[PDB]
């Protein structure tokens, strides 16, 4: 998790519309989701716990978790999901099961850039972030 710590600003997004469409996100929310460019703040809480916070004009969302420990998450579009985050060969692997679809998120860091790949069924989205601090 150490590679992911800090603040990251979203620069570009591709395919997020298609992800939201597949997940059943409603029209108004999708309009918002396609516009916003969130920050992502990843913090070490000690004791193996971490927080991810996402700030945007839509809302602030966050979650605190330990690696390899299933937890309840609410997504930004207000689905209740069962989530599980691990790190494997440098890749943060974050699954979200909403009981209809499983969303697979992979985050990777190379230098100043964090790339978040989001997959639902065959749909692929990539969101690229730059390091702020
Ligand atoms: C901040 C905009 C929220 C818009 C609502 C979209 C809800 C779809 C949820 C997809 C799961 C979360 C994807 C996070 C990807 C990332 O870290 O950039």
């Amino acid at each position: 998790m150490e590679a992911f710590l800090g603040t990251w600003k979203m620069e570009k997004s591709e395919g997020f519309d298609k992800i939201m469409e597949r997940l059943g996100v409603d029209f108004v929310t999708r309009k918002m989701g396609n516009l916003v460019k969130p920050n992502l703040i990843v913090t070490d809480l000690g004791g193996g716990k971490y927080k991810m916070r996402s700030e945007s004009t839509f809302k602030t969302t966050e979650c605190s978790f330990k690696l390899g420990e299933k937890f309840k998450e609410v997504t930004p579009d207000s689905r209740e999901v069962a989530s599980l985050i691990t790190v494997e060969n440098g890749v943060m692997k974050h699954e979200q099961d909403d009981k209809t679809k499983v969303t697979y998120i992979e985050r990777v860091v190379e230098g100043n850039e964090l790339k978040a790949t989001v997959k639902v069924d065959e749909v692929v989205c990539v969101r690229t972030y730059s390091k702020v601090a």
